């Protein structure tokens, strides 16, 4: 099941994700069961926004806020949630509720050439990071959330080993 | 995997539900393996009509027909094949093949306000209880089923204790 | 898990498929993983070409490829990944990138009554077929293959049979 | 503007027919408006039903119901409303709510050899026609009227012929 | 053309709204371009946001932004972008750039009985008018705007009466 | 009508195009007619493909081809077939079936800023000029055409004004 895929192939410069929701899709808040590994219909958004890009985890992590450390990945198209992918982290958006980072990590050169110059967060188009910020800062309105920022590449992968590590 | 997933948090009154058909879909009717939990499509219906809402089964439950009770969850867009709602029922349609009762649920209000004033299967709006009364008697016409009426929350809990039970 | 699926009912003549890319859906691979059952972003497609037909594969079999045998289904409203059809082989396209066959197989009878009279290769829609062939000629074109025509459904249970049993 | 379009090329053979609702949509009901040629939402449907092909009617034609002749157009994919397809007629369906036939007519082989093999009434799938039949018998059973067959592509083209001279 | 579809057919009561934007669309912003009656990508909107409701405009009126007055009408499906519906104005949301009064009327009666019961501002969703308010005050954020309130029917009418006499 | 769209608004530099098939749609070719301005159904393509970016063409122009100037133009979200969007040339890729040269335009800085830095051919993803290449070379394979290379801006520019003052 879901509840058996690898946190990834070399933490923490090759990881996996598990997707639960994808870019652009119907307001609709998923999350893996760790009980059964299923999709479990978590919240129904109550803001008319979609996740700009695919948002999932890495299995076997955990951060402080005793949650998997989420991940938000770039694709050219939107893709099925409960699917895996195999990407490489460019950086972190930090934020506060607690301490929420929300890493970003690309498509591995494996799956697509497509992400191959993007090796840190400056690398990621501008407006991709306003977008991602922005939905950050506003989706929760009607249910609050701060973001305090950016970080490099570093900065994500030294979160990523810390919450593996944390996870043992 | 789903062959895991409770039958709710506290029967009957909160229940989940497996999603096997999204509401407004394409006219492929899967089904959930009772051997591996995997997705099987089960018929492509022949009818030109799509169901009215999601429709899914509580696991762990086992009407007289020999297979779970089955449910029809209204939600604001339609949900993934394979994954599961906690809902609270509100109404069961009696019909006849046997005896076929379709309960009727609504999102819990942890996952949504939207259906709080929904408690009793009068407070759905009729248009969805004739689309679904209309569908159940024509969806087969291709393929016998009769309406014979609704029923209140107290019939469709009463409906969902019984399964349980015989389920077990 | 869909690692437990069986390979069919009846051996070569009622088969079950798993399925991994839709008919007409984006250009994103999947692949099922033998390690976890689950949904794995196998590649992202260069060519701006669309699988014709639900392509999957018959879970407990092995060909020389090293890779379980690949069967293309044509459905009329297009599939789930991940999910499962009971289908009847018709045909098989023989090809080399090695070799490759890829069996076509249509929905059984018990699902759907629209391919009935589809017994043969030579029983499919020719443009159905030339689409098909095209494909495969030129998916890989920006990532080699060739085609090398069309076989019957003998040849078709022959290649099952003999990849189930070099399975076992 | 679509007010402007041709009843064909070479009537009853060659027609063109104005598309308002695409196969396998949303229940929105469209029309063209005499007046601007715009797209007006003429009704939202009640019933869980699609219509199983495109929809539309032959410009510059009045049938007795004081409405365009009505022309059902199956296609390997959804046309947009709004849109002009070249056909020639195979049959008509006829019912009455008055006297509403319901004209079926495939693609010109000019954009298309995949219906050329369609001569005539009892060349369209079977399923296809049970189909559309029961469409019509049932569309508006929330909203009467009653099928009453099929007749062949002379009888269409009669229908065709008809109404454009009493449309002059 | 679109340039020649009435205000409505009873005035401020019987309304037809030009539809640019479906509800839940992807983010590009149509127009009708006042000199061909062609629809025209306005813009592409940066915010990760969707419309909540089908967004158009009355025709043949004339606000002080010196633009038509603009009406979000919710409908069961999205419509169309340059389809017609015919409504009632229920309510008008009043914020300032200037004043833009965004005006939401409902499907009228004969479109539709779902919409019957709803004849004030107060009778709409909570949910809805919170939405609406809340994609107003923050969709341009990465392009200023101030929501000020809602009003009742009354107001909507006046606003209408107005714009179409300050159009003649 | 689309019959009275402007070639643009300061030629070669500022142009409109007509969209007549949106990126990524199912195999529809559209085509805007000369006679109404009414979207016809041009033909249903063979092969298993998708247009990689929106297809249309510059009003008031003529090449050689006796077609007005046909361009292509990637935005973040598929456009609607008959919509108008402004742009600005940057390459053609020039082929021959006689001498057909396919522009690449982007957005107009006004529409969004996401292509500012698009300024001429080599400007453009590498991936993205592969696949435009490929589709061409292919599309019609089961239907000739011949990729020979492409331009910059410059020679872009000089098509479009060749061909609007042969339109004249």
């Amino acid at each position: 099941s879901l509840l058996n895929v690898p946190a990834g192939k070399d933490l923490p410069e090759d990881i996996y994700v598990v997707i639960e929701i994808p870019a652009n899709a119907d307001p609709i808040k998923y999350e893996i069961d760790k009980e059964s590994g299923a999709l479990f219909v978590d919240r129904f958004m109550s803001t008319a926004m979609f996740y700009p890009c695919n948002y999932g985890y890495i299995n076997h992590t955990l951060s402080l806020d005793g949650d998997p450390v989420d991940v938000l990945v770039p694709t050219p198209y939107p893709l099925q949630p409960g699917s895996v992918i195999r990407c490489r982290p460019v950086g972190v958006l930090k934020m506060t509720d607690g301490e929420d980072a929300k890493l970003v990590a690309v498509p591995h050169s494996k799956l697509s050439k497509e992400y191959d110059h993007i090796k840190d967060v400056n690398d990621l188009p501008e407006l991709l990071k306003a977008q991602i910020a922005h939905f950050f800062e506003h989706y929760k309105d009607l249910e609050w959330v701060k973001v305090e920022g950016w970080e490099n590449a570093e900065a994500a992968k030294a979160e990523i080993v810390a919450s593996f590590e944390r996870a043992k």
